[PDB]
């Protein structure tokens, strides 16, 4: 995704995505159907 898409996506910037246990950002990322 653009950063613009993801922060809408995730409802977040990707800096604070990063602060998220690594297994939940896979998580919340192929729920999305995201990579």
């Amino acid at each position: 995704l653009s950063d613009e898409d993801f922060k809408a996506v995730f409802g977040m910037t990707r800096s604070a995505f990063a602060n998220l246990p690594l297994w939940k950002q896979q998580h919340l990322k192929k729920e999305k159907g995201l990579f």
